[PDB]
């Protein structure tokens, strides 16, 4: 593929956390083909002795009792002399594994995942804002998790990340507007993570365990794990944490109908473990946000397309009056321009083009009408950047950094179309883009980023990005040319009682010429 | 425009359920004012006796112990004697009120209230559709609060609404499927219910407890309870749930966007009392349901639009295609009716009108377009009924029953409309709405519907809503009719070739007024030709 970043696998790696024992039963005859090596201090008995025998005479005599409602819904609490473990169950890779893992100790925790999921549900959230829910969202994550450090990671067109919002206790550094660089997430990570909403990293220092045996003898492969929550990350990425300087890692993903719309991560640094109850508690305050975002989207663009569209009403009043087409633009192009954004505008109905405002010359109009003609779109064309596609404007980009254009007509040279200056703008990058990973003789790997400094970097001949206002507002011009035409096709319809008039003169000089 | 059923107010009524106990607080020092008078149980001592004296003799020590977190939160969990009460505290009509209700008496409920709320908001939820989630959240709702039936209620523009879905339980009888007058519920009952969503009545024979004294002394009022959440409703409506037969009534309010959309209602035949962490589980259902549905709503109508305008490209494609606007239309009049769904098709540019599919004569059509001329619509006009406002056309409602409108010009008279044959339907009505009330003698009150049997009734003269995206599907049309516009100005240059060559005699007219003015110079020559004779003859 592209690099190693992408080709390791990352379902293979076979590693399990220190933190509790996996175990394994193959079919009806209850077969423990793969265990784990750490298992000698919960069962009692060697590792490898356990391999090939049954279910019946190896658990614990506690956990039979529960095994009917862990076999209905996979959850329950067990004792055990070592202290209180928490049991899921989940079926994977044509095989049935069982895992254990400390549980709570505070029962008093269960009621407060409710009275927040009930805060947050509550009405009049969102109204103070879109932002404001991310950062009212990540205090509550703090609260219930109890960690040090909170972002909020969103996902660019190019899978690059930004810091749209954070909430830090004192002491530490911040990220907050820092954006990071596409590669620093694997394509395969993003696969994964579209399946699996949550995962753990408790400890950074904590060496991987053996799992025993390496290899299933009939899979011709390890165990996957990616069904279970207690999979080791890859060690690439411990390196990353390290330079970062966070011992223990906890990250939520968001979805939004199939679409990987954001991370929340939380960092520590020193490491603290977490029960299953409080992953899930967070997964289910999650989920809720991206309707809450859902109902804020749909709101604003209601209101924008509202606002759209009491913009077009005075614009469409104007034309009709008294005038011409080419006249009315002339006199009303104070109002033409809010529609889209731009300082520019020009239509071209058959006639030498016109221009309004600020434009390229005269010259290049016709030329750009003419490039516009292959590029296959039905409706409207965009672009941030014309120089990629057309090098001869990027010579002067005050007026060509952004173009909208809109087909008039069927594919016949008929065309409509915006034009914008270009904004500086200044972004700052953690570490150097040039160089997302620090080779190493040998070539075994790439290791993560050096540094961690705040960087600024400074783009130019680029325009501010085409909302999805405007784009309706494309069609809502349209939907005013109209209107404004068929006024132009009135004082033709009084050219046309002319065209009447017209043999009235044809049989107006016949009786002319009749009485001469 | 007001009944009997609009004057009498609901939160002055000063009554409270039997099983509650009411106390409230005046000042800094919090004296008593207003107690209920069936506190001799819980406090042991004569009502009267209590008021006005010291608050913290009067109030049990163990509930006085816990005053400052229940000052807060306004929710906690206490002991008595005589068993485990939960103790509500609010503030209404600038005064210090707090309840004592009895408590729960199962101690891990709160664990099925988050399972229900994992099970609703889930990995996948409402894939199916909206009347899938309303039947998901019935039976939710049924399990949670161990009631017998429960209804789904949804309001329409008049306020009258009708059952969608309903979780039933055997051996007793249903109401899914019919209407509702919207006299039932009045506009004061929608005013309060805006603002508290739980509404309970425990007991539907219950009889009220006074609250001495009936009037409070500085605001000659009797207390307010719109805060509380103990409210006795008026016995008027106390009837009306007894003429049914059901017992105990249990109210939620989905308010999705600062109107009450919908009501969901549980009914049960035997007396039962529900623990306020029921009713505060329950509450963020509602919530749960409303954002899911508009969601589904906004993801369905928008998926519903992409497939408008997918539809929308190769009818103005095709359009484009061909160069006879009128001939491209009489042979296309299949694609132009289902942009809106509609079955008649008329164009109006200003010219000879085209018709295409089913619709009246050109003297109706131009009639119309004469009334809709003056009538002020800003950009559209759309409606189910033609008869009720334009008489002239309501004999012929078997095609012109409903039509949509669209405003060509911004002026003038060019309009584009559609044509929508009537549709007939039944509906069905829980008792006659012909009487929504029984008067008493002595016009006192009036009381409610005696019989609940099912009654039949039919609509005429109508057709199906213009539902929003036939709306936008119309403004899609005028934007891809831009297009065909274009295809109209090569049209227009062929009419201005026809005034091209018009320009030519023009041209031609100029120098032919200069030969008809030439022509008399020749007039005049013949007159100089005759000059000198006449001249000669003088
Ligand atoms: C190709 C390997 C590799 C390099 C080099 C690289 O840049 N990424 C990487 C390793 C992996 N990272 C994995 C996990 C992972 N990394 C991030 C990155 C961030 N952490 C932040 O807080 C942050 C900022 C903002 C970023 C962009 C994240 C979010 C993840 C997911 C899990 C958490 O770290 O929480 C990873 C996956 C391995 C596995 O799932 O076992 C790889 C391969
Ligand atoms: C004059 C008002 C009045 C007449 C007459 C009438 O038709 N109803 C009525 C009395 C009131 N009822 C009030 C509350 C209330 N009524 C309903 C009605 C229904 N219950 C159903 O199951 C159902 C169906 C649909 C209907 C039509 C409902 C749902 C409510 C809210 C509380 C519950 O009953 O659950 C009322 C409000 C004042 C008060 O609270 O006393 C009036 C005036």
């Amino acid at each position: 593929e592209l690099s190693q970043c992408d080709r390791e696998p990352i379902h293979l790696l076979g590693g399990i956390q220190a933190y509790g024992v996996l175990l394994a039963f193959r079919g009806p005859d209850r077969r423990l083909e793969v265990v784990s090596a750490n298992t000698q201090a919960l069962l009692g008995r060697p590792p490898e002795a356990l391999l090939g025998k049954t279910a019946a005479q190896v658990l614990p005599a506690e956990l039979w009792a529960q095994w009917e409602l862990l076999s209905a819904r996979g959850a329950l609490r067990v004792a055990l002399p070592s202290g209180p473990y928490r049991a899921l169950l989940h079926e994977s890779d044509g095989l049935t594994v069982l895992e254990l893992e400390p549980a709570e100790l505070q029962p008093d925790m269960e009621e407060t995942a409710l009275e927040l999921v009930r805060r947050l549900v509550s009405p009049l959230a969102g109204a103070k804002g879109t932002r404001e829910l991310l950062q009212t969202a990540a205090n509550t994550v703090r609260a219930l998790t109890g960690f040090d450090r909170v972002m909020v990671y969103r996902f660019d067109a190019d899978w690059h990340g930004e810091v749209l919002a954070e909430s830090k206790r004192e002491g530490m550094d911040g990220f907050l507007g820092m954006h990071f660089p596409a590669t620093d997430i694997p394509v395969q990570a993003r696969a994964l993570y579209t399946r699996n909403p949550l995962r753990l990293i408790a400890n950074a220092r904590a060496r991987p365990v053996p799992l025993v045996p390496s290899v299933v003898p009939e899979l011709g492969r390890p165990l996957d794990l990616s069904g279970s929550a207690l999979r080791s990350v890859s060690p690439i990425h411990l390196e990353y944490l390290r330079n970062m300087g966070v011992e223990a890692s906890f990250s939520l993903s968001l979805l939004k109908d199939g679409a990987l719309w954001g991370l929340i991560a939380c960092h520590h640094l020193a490491p603290l473990h977490l029960s299953y109850e409080r992953r899930r508690a967070c997964e289910v305050l999650t989920q809720l946000l991206a309707l809450q975002l859902s109902s804020e989207e749909r709101a604003a663009e209601a209101a924008e397309d509202s606002h759209r569209a009491a913009l077009l009403g005075p614009l469409a009043t104007s034309l009709g009056a008294g005038g011409t087409l080419e006249e009315a633009l002339a006199k009303d192009g104070a109002r033409v321009l809010e529609l889209t954004g731009a300082t520019g505008a020009a239509l071209l109905l058959g006639g030498e083009p016109l221009l309004v405002g600020r434009t390229p010359s005269m010259d290049e109009v016709e030329a750009l009408a003419a490039w516009l003609a292959p590029q296959p779109f039905q409706t409207s064309f965009h672009t941030e950047r014309l120089g990629s596609l057309y090098p001869p404007l990027a010579a002067r980009a005050d007026v060509a950094a952004g173009l909208l254009a809109v087909r008039l007509a069927p594919a016949s040279s008929r065309l409509a179309l915006w034009f914008r200056p270009e904004a500086v703008r200044t972004i700052s990058w953690a570490g150097n883009p040039r160089k997302p990973a620090e080779p190493e003789p040998g070539h075994a790997r790439l290791h993560p980023r050096g540094s961690f400094q705040a960087w600024e970097e400074t783009v130019r001949e680029t325009s501010p990005a085409w909302k999805r206002a405007d784009l309706a507002a494309a069609e809502g011009f349209r939907s005013a040319l109209i209107g404004v035409v068929l006024r132009q096709a009135a004082e033709l319809e009084r050219l046309s009682e002319a065209l009447s008039r017209s043999n009235a003169e044809l049989d107006a000089f016949g009786h002319t010429v009749a009485h001469d």
